[PDB]
């Protein structure tokens, strides 16, 4: 069997570098040469306790593309005091007797991990557990970077926006740190700077990093510019306008940028990326989104199919 | 390739007569001899931004009937924006990287056409865009008429009800006007008569038409009686009762009607057709509904499958 | 053909003992040796006019496990007591022209039966019609009992809880009464005792039954302990606490119980079964749930597939 | 006594020319010299089964100005279709043992009248009974006309807007027609003409009335110009289309008005009266509204105080 | 002082036979000669945390009749489970610095009692605390019995309806039993018998009571016939089945009543008392209701006015 | 006339120091010697377009205490649109013809000020206009501080909590800055610090202020500790618990505090002040609340009564 056969996929931190490459290789294989009948006869449960339509669509598309059958549900803001009756445990306890794997998304952190403890030999794949993990987002991010730079080492990577709450970039930073020679740049409105324990983790690994306050300072020399999504509630509406215009990206900010550089963004965006960057060779956020279905196919394939055909 | 392969289907007006017959022929073929594996390995997106259960059921059935895989969503009225953050454009920009074709229904007019501008080479099929278009409803209407009369030319066709707001009949009128020798009769409570630009278009083509105020005047000599659904809000509730009883159909109104005539209705009905007409040979609205899955199969087949097997 | 081919499945009382065994035998066969392509090319409609996610999930999984395609809908608080335009009849009249079978769940009693009157030769399977029937729940119950005791006759069966409103146990009682040598024990807070017509039916068949008020009195000598779910609204919140602690089950209540005994519960449970019973050999409610997909596979298979392969 | 002592005021059509005069006379008297202790020790019920803030504030203020105490309720979007069990008749049978008079507004035509049949000796005053009557509105209208013109005979009065449903203009016309020599001018968007019973009534009394399509025709001759309120569903975007501006009265429309001309509107207005008329000497709708407290004081005074000496 | 000056009135069970008498005497006094200035310059809070219109109107009217000013609020189907943060205790702590007395009604048993622990020197009067107490309802009941019978000893009183939950009949029975020689007659639909603590209480005091199943048995002997109010969920269609008509009292049921016999019902009534009894001399429920303002005047008078001289 | 006769009271910034003292002196006079007939024969409108029960109760009590009559309304969640038809301006235009003064509370900022532009010579008093002003709150705060310290100058004042959104403290700060020798201490979780323009205003006036992060640092030396109410939505639920325990006050935090110090809080509180501080001599928030009715009496008195009697 391959290392990931029948394993739960809960947290980025539970994966070696070996693992990561394994996933990314499979993604690239499946993207080159589809296997629309790899999971024929499998039935996967798409369990979105917290609605997330862009996430469900991607994942369910991945399932069909492998020929698997899909059942599931999207929950409705919850209701009053939850499911109220059913413990999450009971819920998994039952569903794990219907299906061959579970993909779940939930507002409480740790829910995915909890499910593993009642799912028997049914693997669960975390599609988002509150503010904790979202591994396929990170995996899709990784795959996208590698595909476009040809490598995941010795890269110049910028992070921009709400770096304090932006779990997307935490995860991507963590996983890029299992790679050598990489160099980070963090761009944030001061009271939103990158949480320390990461930097501590970075210094301790010997990872070059620089805190800045405007995209310009570094634009000329980065390979990936990864933007997150600054909110109108987080910062207040007076300080917002006074410093908002550097956490917004226009094509005119790309005059001195490298011909290999791609701009990434987990989506959705609102105003943080002006639509005029869309037409440039740098915009790669839609491409990135597309790659989600390969990252997710890869993961489902590796977990449910004992030996992989590259 | 057939003329429709890889084309967007947005508006009835974008189709030639050739086109229409092409669709209708394919419908008839598929109804006679199913191809439950024609679209095996295709993944279609059922995107109902505005909920419409009778429409989604029909369309999704069509998809499974051709062996395609279906993913999608039905949106929930409006707490305020269903979307707020995401532009429709961004939403299509993303979904068009997951799937092989998009079937969408939306409250704004022009939404489907807008989608085509961001869907790349992914075809979109309009399943209703506000009060503008609903092409598969027209096509299913056409197919139903042809099947039952053997021809789409030189026919005597009645329209009844809310002819001012009833887009269903506008479209059907428009498309029947791409045919020769046809003759219309419009039945409406005066302040709800058929919009003029239609008639202008009809006079200009040399199309015989007569405005009436009761079904009786014409019942004896029509081939199709197509009823729309008069509302309790549109006309007030005092004038309603005073003229309501001629825009209601009972079996007793069918004594002098032709043995070829079928009564149509896009559905649903409330009281405008009494249940006693159900048992008669003229009731064909349920049949009509059934034909929906053939009109829609045909369209999907033509669009996604380069060369058709009649 | 087998006796159930193309038959509607509406009410437990419409089935002979022969029928029941036929279903259960098929369940057992399918569980032993899956037929993931038995219903290939069938399209089933999953119509939940009243939402019930544990019920829909189970049923839809059954469908995909037999290789059938699934379309449907879940309704939103049946907001009020109906779809305001469409009669249920019209709705079935239409749907029965799209699909090969109908699985429906509805707030009004008799809705399933009504559907049969408009569905043509399309079979309908009742997945719950208000407080009347839920036959797959009973069938899954039956199957679960037989599997674990090896027989459906001469058994010692306990029912616990809201026996006045608990339709789950009524049905199970009725169907277990088409078997010989069975002995019941009813445990209820007095003003919630088992409806009489049941008992009348039992005396008239010569069925041994005893009314009790605490689980203890009988625990030592039962083969099945089937628990229902007592509500916080039905009994008021003063009397509740004064007698609640015997309609709650702990592992410590299982010291003198038989090594063949299994505890059942249709689910979900809230507090009526403490989680400490989960780890014991008696807990079988999750197993029971899993059997749902075999009872339900069996029924779809028998109905849609003319001759069965055991 | 006084003719109105202990009488109900339910409908305009129940009041003589004398009655009308008495009310208006009293009104003016009270307006000139207040009697803040006239109803000391009375308790009045302000029963607003249908919420209407403008109307309730007026009525209640009047009660306080005369020294009475007020108790009551405004009602709400009714959960589950009402007090449901409790008849209006039981409600009025009870409330009428507490209080000295009942002022009530209700969504059903005839509610005020039914109250009197159960109120005993407690007079009930109608503040609005569905689309039937609203006598104090009419009385404040009359009072405004009389106060500014010095008279209720020999006037030139124009009604403008929705004449089909403007219950205000029906009432006012009825009333004025109890007086000699008035001449009427009716102006509608063609649609929404005047009820034929009103016109028939004018003819027997021998009263001049003319129909018109814009105000221009009539502006130079009128003494009162009364505008109705005009809903979004009362009319549509299609009949707001070529002539919707006379539906919008502007200061410019007033250049040739007689100096004495006043413009009344029962309020609220949405767009039918432009704010630039507010500054003209003809705008009188706010003043009209404040006269309501005198009409209402008058009714309450006359009805509760045996002999009302000015 | 007077014994009740500055005391809280929370529960019937806190009041002596003398207390009861004082209230009733005062009530009669006030009813006979009003003192509309007795509480001039007092301000009372009418705190209705639970909406109850009938109760609030009565209480407020009483305050006004005694010349006090009223402020307060009626509450609503509570969004998000309350003031949530704000404790009732904080609420009472604040309000009791504004006002001179608090009349409050609350959905929780014990709320009035808790209020007194924070109200300081401000008396609180209980207007309903969940299913616990409703003292003024009970006092108006006693007052009506006393006024019409000339007495509260040596009576023959029948309670009819839901005796399990009829908090009105529990209270009234308790109070009457503070008096000598009353004999009681209880009548239920078998189900819903009287609470054993009440009966046990009667036996110690040495008081005659009889159980019965219809009113016929008892009609010729009773002085008061007190009906409870009876809910749709309190009972069901199955126990409305063979004997539901004695649950519907009709004029015909009254042929042999003593001339003095009065029928009281705390109201509202839905179907349990037919409208044809309304005309009989026995019907006294509306009079009963109007007596509430005296019971309530009385309480307020006594509690706020140091020495109440009749 | 006194300076405030017939003036609108909209914003704290529209009042001199002289004004403030004038209000506070009148408050004290009225508290010492009530004038229950000062406003006899005035009618005030209590217009709460946004509901606020603690605010309405206080204000309405003030009006009754002065003998004024009160009419008004509380609005119901603004109902999606608001009032839809009526412009605020029209609403004030009308109400200002009924009444002698307007007290209003409204969700939009500037609504009070707008009212003044249509209210003629009727004074309006702002009872809260979105997040802008609430002057009677500040005034009651001021009066409470002065009464308990004997002076409004040279005081040591602490502000605690959500100092970024907490308009209550902004206003109190502003107004205290029209006094000499005062010294502030601001206690906040960093991303909620006191808005700068305030501080700028303070530096510019020469006002000593110190930013801190825990109550302890200063407890020993303050005269007023004024707490605001930190939300569970504003800060997120992970960071909340990590720093929550210093914005919570227990009695044990009061060991080294001055014998003149009083703890203030506009109310309501939830957990930010533990109930054990209630019993200490420092708790003054309920007292503070009481003072609201004198601040508010003073204001109404000064505004509607041309010359004051101290």
């Amino acid at each position: 069997a391959n290392p990931l056969y029948q394993k739960h996929i809960i947290s980025i931190n539970d994966l070696s570098r070996d693992d990561l490459n394994l996933v990314l290789a499979t993604a690239a294989k499946l993207k080159a040469n589809p296997q629309p009948e790899l999971l024929k006869h499998k039935v996967i449960a798409s369990c979105f306790f917290e609605a997330s339509t862009r996430t469900r669509l991607s994942f369910e598309t991945s399932m069909h593309r492998l020929g698997a059958s899909v059942v599931g549900f999207s929950d409705s803001a919850n209701t009053s005091l939850g499911k109220k009756g059913e413990t999450l445990a009971d819920t998994i306890s039952v569903i794990s007797t219907y299906v061959d794997a579970i993909v779940m998304r939930h507002p409480q952190e740790g829910a995915a991990r909890l499910a593993t403890e009642f799912s028997g030999n049914v693997p669960v794949l975390n599609a988002g557990d509150g503010s904790n993990q979202h591994p396929t987002q990170t995996l899709l991010d990784l795959f996208t970077i590698q595909e476009t730079q040809g490598r995941l080492d010795n890269l110049h990577v910028a992070m921009v926006g709400d770096l304090e709450y932006g779990r997307t970039v935490h995860s991507l930073t963590q996983a890029l740190a299992k790679f050598d020679g990489n160099r980070f740049y963090f761009i944030a409105p001061d009271a939103l700077a990158m949480p320390q324990y990461i930097l501590d983790m970075l210094d301790e690994k010997g990872i070059a990093w620089s805190l800045h306050s405007s995209i310009e300072e570094v634009m000329a020399e980065v390979d990936i510019l990864y933007m997150t999504r600054v909110q109108k509630e987080r910062l207040d509406p007076s300080k917002y306008a006074n410093v908002k215009a550097q956490f917004v990206l226009r094509a005119s900010d790309l005059h001195n940028a490298k011909a290999n550089m791609k701009v990434l963004h987990p989506l959705p965006r609102v105003d943080e990326i002006a639509t005029d960057v869309d037409k440039t060779p740098h915009a790669w956020y839609f491409q990135q989104a597309g790659n989600g279905i390969f990252a997710r196919q890869a993961l489902l394939a590796l977990v449910l199919n004992r030996d992989l055909v590259l």
